[PDB]
């Protein structure tokens, strides 16, 4: 009669990809005269996106559109049914390598095995990195915790130092938010009634410049300075990205500071100074400072904006040269300018003290190192908002990491995320939670995932159900759908790289003696995933016969690896 088959993609809604399938669903049924239809669901819908494979197998799902190598854990050979790193890089050599080189059988053989039906692999676009850490070449990759697909993928940035976790695309955002995993900088901010403000208590760490990590243990009141009445807030976080750079027309010791600000942490829709930050408002930084008897004094200026979280500031030591490192004065250095959400408005403190303003007090620990205690007052002076600080440090070690200046430029949480290419990762909000983009150099841009392929895999009793005819043009109907996404995908792509620039993200280029450090450890974990069984093996056979004949690989680069 008419043939239904539900059928989950791994793209969430609310991305471009979603809406192809979407319209692959529409083509699906015109080019069956209405006899097969295709009823769509989005990420999660019917089942999470890593148990479509269950689901397809037993008969819950008819059908998956998923990345195919999320089987890698238990079909080895679908590792090597969508790119792996520093190999085949081209979308048109994947088509070479499936429909005329063995690939299709390789793949519809192995999956037979398993009860799948595999109809054809879906073209899509390469893959960007997303990183709140500047990651600016290979050695850089060491500590970072990235969010990746698994299978090859993962290893070959474990290889490289990374810690790797295994999420879905659409859990990437608030991942992103909170570290990723392990770790974070955020500021869980709680209620402190009895001084009628709040207080928080949180860790920084700060990278130590030849390796690793100095800690900073951090405890902080607050208390307004006036009697106006305050907003007591319910628990919820404030999540931080700060840039720090120099201003090369400056000669005296200085920071230069961006920061993005958001609160979150409070679900949406559960059971009079605020107007002061509705526009740009200017900032003025006034800190003294002894530590160790070494006195020093900054002076900061710039302005905030609330509305999008946004600060920029420069700061100055003014007394010569700063005796401690700028990153150990981030934190001391106006948390009224966080942008809240609407619903979490009513938890705002910092807005709500002003204009008269609130108190500050810290004590910053170093792990086996002195500490700060910092008072500061942060009100309006004026039409100014201003934070003048006094800072006092004891018990440190003129060998240590602070006052010996061992510590790295940066401040960031080490969290990055690659998903798919910059349009969807757009669609899921990237450009809000990470500030740097990672790719290859021009010739070789994309080192992990060049060409991240999807498929259709339809359970084989309701394939072997129904009949030839609708069966072949089902194949001729995911076959066009193929480019008819991957140029849709493309498309948005030209429009997302203008958008993240405006978002203020950054770029970055690694370079060739990068990609060499990566393909010397990418092409052993070929060889190791390419043994595990018999399809593994044939699939890459074929594909490294095709490597070699269009000289993607040397025989002297392998030394001595061999199937
Ligand atoms: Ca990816």
């Amino acid at each position: 009669r008419r043939y239904r088959w539900r059928i989950q993609t791994a793209w969430d809604a609310g991305t471009v990809g979603y809406s192809l399938f979407q319209k692959f669903t529409e083509r699906v049924k015109e080019l069956t005269d209405g006899q097969l239809e295709v009823q769509p669901f989005p990420a999660g819908a019917v089942v999470g996106t890593f148990d479509m494979f269950d689901a397809v197998k037993t008969g819950v799902l008819d059908g998956m559109n998923p990345f195919t190598l999320y089987w890698a854990g238990r079909m080895p050979v679908t590792a090597f049914l969508s790119s792996y790193a520093l190999g085949l890089d081209r979308p048109d050599q994947w088509e070479t390598w499936f429909y005329s080189l063995g690939g299709l059988d390789n793949a519809r053989r192995a999956f037979a095995e398993q009860g799948l039906f595999y109809v054809g692999p879906v073209q899509h676009d390469l893959n960007t990195i997303h990183s709140r850490k500047p990651i600016r070449r290979f050695e850089d990759f060491k500590g970072v915790k990235l969010r990746v697909p698994g299978g090859m993928i993962a290893e070959v940035f474990a290889a490289a130092g990374a810690s790797t976790v295994l999420l879905p695309g659409g859990e990437v955002y608030p991942a992103l938010e909170r570290g990723v995993i392990d770790w974070s900088h955020n500021v869980y901010i709680m209620a402190d009634k009895q001084r009628n403000g709040i207080k928080a208590n949180f860790e920084i760490r700060h990278n130590i410049e030849d390796g690793g990590v100095q800690l900073a243990y951090h405890y902080q009141q607050n208390t307004p300075i006036g009697d106006g009445p305050v907003l007591l807030p319910d628990n919820h976080y404030l999540s931080t990205q700060t840039k720090l750079s120099k201003d090369p027309n400056e000669k005296r010791d200085h920071m230069v500071l961006l920061e993005f600000v958001t609160a979150a942490g409070i679900t949406l829709g559960m059971d009079k100074g605020e107007e002061l930050f509705t526009g740009v408002v200017p900032i003025l930084v006034e800190l003294d400072g002894d530590v160790n008897g070494h006195k020093f004094s900054v002076s900061g200026e710039g302005e905030g904006d609330a509305t999008s979280g946004k600060l920029t500031l420069k700061f100055i030591c003014t007394t010569g040269k700063l005796p401690v490192p700028w990153p150990t004065l981030v934190t001391t250095l106006v948390q009224c300018f966080s942008r809240y959400p609407d619903h979490m408005k009513q938890h705002d403190f910092f807005k709500s003290a002003m204009p008269e303003g609130y108190i500050q007090e810290r004590t910053i620990f170093f792990k086996d190192d002195g500490n700060y205690k910092t008072r500061a007052e942060v009100k309006f002076e004026g039409d100014t908002l201003v934070n003048r600080i006094e800072l006092k440090g004891i018990d440190f070690k003129e060998d240590g990491n602070i006052l010996g200046h061992k510590l790295e430029y940066s401040f960031n949480d080490g969290g990055a995320a690659d998903f798919v290419g910059p349009a969807v990762n757009y669609n899921l909000g990237f450009h809000q939670v990470a500030k740097y983009i990672i790719m290859g150099p021009p010739e070789t841009p994309a080192i992990h995932q060049p060409v991240d392929l999807m498929d259709f895999t339809i359970n084989l009793n309701r394939w072997r159900s129904l009949p030839k005819p609708l069966q072949e043009r089902f194949i001729a109907a995911v076959h066009e759908y193929s480019w008819i996404h991957y140029a849709g995908i493309q498309k948005a792509n030209l429009e997302a790289w203008p958008k993240y620039r405006q978002a203020g993200v950054e770029v970055i280029r690694l370079s060739n003696e990068d990609v060499r450090k990566f393909r010397r450890l990418a092409i052993p974990i070929w060889f190791k995933w390419a043994k595990m069984d018999k399809y593994s093996r044939e699939a890459f056979a074929s594909q490294l016969e095709y490597m070699k004949g269009i000289g993607y690989v040397t025989d002297e680069e392998l030394k001595g690896l061999s199937l």
